[PDB]
């Protein structure tokens, strides 16, 4: 296995090391307005070496934006389907490229067996190809690896069943900045090449003047370069027309034949396309080949690229038409006079990037190495692309939400097989096909308008009660005697129940566990845990009595508290944010501990008094003016209190201080140990009066962000044996922090309401030594380096924060982990910041057209982790990566793929059973089983079953840590037959595994394997 922390890459170019280097200045570079005037010299090419141009027409296709998904289907990508069909049927050499295949296939099922005939035909013969064939073309800033792998391993299974192909080349023109995790996946799903765009326009200017526009991308830690992917990064502002065929738009929109009237387009360079003819192919052929040959200077190679497309084209057929004929015209003139010593003709992506690598193996070209990422996105001037980090932050965290239930479902499910009568199988494709279509670069981002964003709200609803009912169905089967068990597959044997989606305050979502003597006197309880490893975890149930104990399946009494159910009110009246308590359902918590891929079954039993193994939290509520709080049958009365510093500690964990505002403003690791500064505090950013102003993508703030005024606010503290808390009723935000022994959990239940232009971040204050680095990480998959610029403004030194982000000195680190994506940054020495939501009033000419004024309550998780950090072995200055250390990891799974909770739903469970996988080896903690998925219906002879596992890497910092047991995943499931190692979306098998045993994988390595079964 490679080190990957202690040998720095050597590469050609290093983007963080570029960024210091650079000086970002604008300036007009003339007709290229950010670049400069080419020159070539016209001896370059002759008749021994001439230049291979290749068209590539395209339509690029958005799976929702303006309109949704089936609008768009109706009124534009079926007429263009349907109308590609017929004009490549028609015109063998004409050729098209297609990269959205949620479009293709609700295209292709509505096709009668004639078309689809006529459709395969014209892809196995290389007319119509299929560009990296995901379901999306997927946003690469806040999604997660897990489901950018989904919807490709979505979109390319459709491919293999249908159309017999798998996509080797990938095309990404409009994500708002690129991530390195794409290669990373792409490689190991046996890709070979890979096109981006949108990257910074100083970075196109400094890699086109040294040539470095096409490069071998490898991964940051990489330092054999066996991940690497070639990548060709196009040079200019846009995929449009006016931007692919050379450097001056006034004449390259004059070669876009849609824009002379008829289809109400036009060029705003004020001169036209016109028609070619005899008399005038000779001067336009002059002024389009001396574009493609000074396009030509900024590569390697004698092949040149030039797409062919925009937004939805190619939708009429007389569109068709008038660009295939005026081409055809232009390319015979071409073609023909031997002073240009050009070959032009229509191409697909595949046969440009073939072209390139037969000119690289002739000796003509060599590539070089990079490592890094292009984020954050400017197209021109200061306008940086960071607002989509957090646009409509309520979808962000509900996609992290359905991205674990989706793996939960599919884990449960898989290991049975079953009855088709289940629907099994139909329900966890529309919950897969909901979740990926959500990556798209206008879903998750935020981008969309407002009825559309409803449409993804309302797709991913609809998945989460398909897993719910997968789930359900799963544990009634594995915990049930199996001569007992008798389904109805439409029934419910158990409801989910969830704590933190949507969450307390957002919707009343849960339901009560009714007991009484009168009624019902016990209920069963099922714990999941998806991980590969034993975990126990504190779990929560609401429960109509205090009086309540629990035990496990031999009976033995488990540890338990009961809290009262809080839940905060904006009093209209009073004009506070205050604490109202129930009097008849309370919380019972205990602590849960359940084998690795497993299931645990526990019992809540009432009895007629306070019962031997439950405790009761005590309540201060601290506020001037204060007023009674009943609790009902709660056997503590609540206290009261002025306003006051308050610490508190659970069991042996760090002791935590708060102001009297209820904010943390220390952190104790130990009895002994200093009080550590760490201050939490929330401030506002505005929108400037004059200039560009905000909007979903654009953050262009008005200055640093001033304090929030937080007048005298009210502070409620719970204290308990098991879990304690401090929460407070803040402007905007009720801000909680949490305590059950280790590092904290923070809530933040966010309502922007009606403050227009404004937006809000939570800071943490410390005075850890940092200077002007800081980490993030990159999809939930590594940490990256980040140097805060001063060259460059505010919002230049914003990042995605996918999953966290990290501070440290010599001997101190802070991490905030996070249950969902958001924009944040350092702007100085000792800070960490993420931003909450934004409510912006202006739309900011990127298209979508109106401003984000549709926020709603959304409940923002996060772990917070201060660590001694001067016993770890880190990479040395100048290495481009960080590292989590094991309780910061732990805490990061704690967030993203909690245990899950099922009450069961009748009074009496026949046949119950205790728990489940207790024989499930529990691997070490750096690796993870990110998915199990049976690949066969229940009809075939030979089961299939596949697995992906991730190793990621985790600092040594001299804890011992031993003992745990090597998984092997092929023999998790019995009578197994055979064991392969596939490509990560499963569809090639690339080696014959001995002794039907999988390995587990190296540190930052992800494999793929199928076992089958007889
Ligand atoms: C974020 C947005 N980027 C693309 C914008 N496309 C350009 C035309 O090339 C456009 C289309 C419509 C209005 C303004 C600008 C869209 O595909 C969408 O995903
Ligand atoms: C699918 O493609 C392969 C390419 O290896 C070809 O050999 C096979 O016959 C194809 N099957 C069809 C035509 O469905
Ligand atoms: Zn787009």
């Amino acid at each position: 296995c490679q080190d990957v922390v202690q040998d720095v890459p050597n590469v050609d170019v290093q983007m963080l090391e570029l960024y210091d280097r650079m000086s970002f200045k604008d300036i007009d570079g003339g007709v290229w307005k950010q670049g400069w005037n080419i020159k070539y010299d016209p001896l370059k090419y002759n008749a021994h070496h001439k230049l291979k141009v290749f068209v590539v027409p395209h339509s690029h296709n958005d799976p929702g934006w303006i309109q949704t998904f089936e609008e768009y289907y109706q009124h534009d990508t079926k007429h263009i389907l349907s109308n590609a069909l017929r004009h490549l049927h028609d015109n063998p050499e004409m050729k098209f490229i297609w990269a959205e295949i949620s479009y293709f296939a609700r295209f292709y099922h509505d096709l009668g067996e004639n078309k689809k005939l006529q459709m395969k035909s014209i892809v196995k013969n290389g007319q119509l190809e299929f560009v990296t064939g995901g379901w999306v073309m997927p946003d690469e800033a806040n999604s997660h690896w897990r489901n950018v792998l989904l919807q490709l391993t979505e979109g390319q299974t459709w491919l293999k069943q249908f159309m017999n192909v798998t996509p080797t080349a990938s095309w990404a023109i409009d994500p708002f900045g690129h991530s390195p995790t794409m290669p990373y996946i792409l490689q190991k799903s046996g890709f070979k090449n890979m096109l981006i765009q949108r990257t910074h326009y100083s970075v196109k200017k400094e890699l086109a003047q040294q040539r470095q526009l096409e490069f071998l991308w490898r991964q940051i830690w990489d330092n054999k370069g066996d991940t690497a992917l070639f990548t060709h990064m196009m040079p200019f502002y846009s995929y449009d027309i006016p931007h692919t065929c050379g450097p001056d738009p006034k004449v390259c929109c004059q070669f876009d034949f849609k824009r002379m009237g008829s289809f109400g387009l036009s060029c705003p360079w004020k001169v036209p396309p016109r028609t070619i003819s005899d008399q005038n192919v000779a001067a336009r052929s002059d002024l389009l080949v001396d574009q493609w040959k000074k396009k030509a200077e900024l590569y390697r190679t004698n092949v040149l690229l030039i797409p062919l497309g925009d937004d939805f084209r190619f939708k009429q057929n007389t569109e068709w038409d008038v660009q295939r004929v005026n081409y055809e015209r232009l390319f015979e003139h071409i073609n023909s006079q031997a002073h240009f010593n050009v070959q032009a003709q229509f191409g697909t992506l595949q046969e440009y990037f073939d072209a390139v690598h037969q000119a690289e193996r002739a000796g003509q070209a060599e590539f070089p190495t990079l490592s890094g990422d292009f984020f954050t996105y400017a197209d021109r001037s200061d306008n940086y692309w960071s607002g989509y980090y957090t646009s409509r932050p309520y979808h962000k965290r509900m996609d992290r939400v359905l991205m674990h239930y989706v793996r939960a479902a599919e884990m449960l499910s898989a290991w049975h097989s079953w009855d088709g009568m289940a629907r099994i199988e139909e329900r966890l494709e529309q919950a897969r096909r909901e979740l990926s279509l959500f990556q798209h670069h206008d879903g998750i981002t935020g981008t969309a308008k407002t009825h559309v964003v409803v449409d993804y709200e309302q797709r991913m609803q609809e998945a989460l009660k398909a897993c719910q009912m997968v789930m359900q169905q799963s544990v009634y089967r594995l915990l049930t005697k199996p001569s007992i068990y008798s389904p109805d597959f439409s029934f419910s044997y158990f409801t989910l129940d969830d704590s933190r989606w949507p969450g307390s305050g957002v919707e009343d979502s849960r339901t009560t566990i009714i007991l009484g003597e009168d009624i019902l006197p016990s209920k069963h309880v099922v714990m999941h845990n998806t991980l590969p490893h034993w975990r126990e975890q504190l779990v929560d149930f609401y429960v109509s009595s205090p009086f309540v104990s629990v035990t496990d399946l031999a009976n033995n009494p488990v540890e338990a508290q009961v809290s009262p159910v809080w839940s905060w009110h904006h009093d209209t009246l009073t004009k506070t944010i205050h604490p109202q308590g129930s009097t008849t359902k309370y919380r019972i918590i205990f602590k849960a501990r359940v084998p690795p891929m497993g299931l645990a079954t526990y019992v809540l039993t009432i009895s007629d008094s306070k019962p031997e193994h439950t405790s009761y939290a005590s309540n201060l509520l601290l506020r001037k003016n204060p007023t009674s709080l009943p609790l009902g049958q709660y056997p503590e009365d609540v206290k009261f209190g002025d306003p006051r510093e308050i610490s508190l500690r659970v069991g042996n964990g760090p002791t935590l201080a708060f102001s009297e505002q209820g904010l943390l403003k220390s952190i104790q690791l130990t009895q002994d140990s200093p009080h550590v500064p760490v201050h939490f505090k929330f401030l506002k950013y505005g929108v400037r009066s004059h200039g560009d102003r905000s909007g979903a993508y654009l953050f262009l703030p008005n200055g640093p962000a001033s304090p929030v005024e937080l007048g005298q606010p009210v502070v409620l503290v719970t204290k308990g044996k098991l879990e304690s808390s401090v929460s407070v009723g803040l402007p905007s935000v009720v801000h909680q922090t949490i305590m059950r022994g280790g590092a904290p959990e923070i809530r933040n239940l966010v309502d922007i309401g009606s403050l227009d232009n404004t937006e809000i971040v939570m800071r943490l204050e410390t005075h850890i030594d940092s200077g002007d680095i800081f980490y993030t990480d990159l999809n939930g998959l590594q940490f990256i380096k980040r140097r805060r610029l001063d060259k460059l403004p505010l919002q230049a030194n914003y990042y995605p924060i996918p999953s966290g982000m990290f501070i440290e000195d010599a001997n101190t680190r802070l991490t905030l982990l996070t249950g969902q994506p958001l924009g944040g940054s350092s702007l100085a020495s000792g800070e960490l910041e993420i931003m909450q939501d934004r409510r912006l009033a202006s739309d900011d000419e990127r298209g979508l057209g109106q401003g984000v004024l549709d926020n709603k309550p959304v409940l923002h998780i996060y772990r917070l982790v201060l660590e001694k950090v001067n016993n770890c072995v880190r990479p040395s200055k100048l290495h481009p990566a960080g590292y989590l250390t094991s309780a910061a990891h732990k805490a990061s799974q704690s967030l993203l793929d909690p245990l899950d909770k099922f009450i069961f739903a009748e009074n009496e469970w026949i046949g119950a059973q205790g728990q489940f996988g207790g024989d499930h080896p529990s691997a070490r903690e750096d690796l993870d089983v990110s998915v199990m998925r049976r690949l066969t219906k229940s009809s075939a002879k030979t089961q299939r079953v596949g697995y992906v596992l991730h190793r990621t890497n985790l600092m040594q910092c001299g804890t011992p840590e031993e003992h745990t047991q090597k998984l092997d995943v092929c023999h998790l499931l019995p009578n197994v037959a055979r064991c392969e190692r596939t490509t990560l979306t499963f569809l090639q098998n690339l080696e014959h595994l001995d002794g039907m045993v999988a390995p587990e994988v190296c540190p930052m390595e992800t494999a793929a394997y199928v076992s089958s079964h007889s």
